[PDB]
């Protein structure tokens, strides 16, 4: 996979739900991101840590704003970022 891990921790009412989509290709990041938008809205995910394990600093910039474009479309108030070098964790709390 090189260094591209799309890691979704949903913290729910009494349960954590973790799913990782780690890939080196092109376009499967976008196809998974469209069904993940639909899955967060269909389940009702109130506290979500999306951690994107990214390859470089310019990739980490537009992956940071792709996660903000995703979570501002759903409607999340408490958008808490920490970047570990390139690894972008965004914690969103309803």
């Amino acid at each position: 996979h090189m260094k591209v891990d799309i890691t979704i921790k949903i913290q729910r009412d009494g349960q954590e739900i973790e799913i990782d989509i780690r890939v080196s290709t092109g376009k499967e990041l976008e196809r998974a991101l469209q069904e993940l938008e639909k899955a967060l809205a269909r389940a009702g995910a109130r506290n979500v840590q999306i951690t994107i394990s990214a390859e470089n600093d310019e990739q980490a910039k537009e992956l940071l704003e792709l996660i903000a474009r995703l979570l501002q479309k759903l409607g999340y108030k408490d958008i808490n970022v920490r970047v570990n070098g390139t690894e972008v964790k965004i914690e969103v709390r309803v």
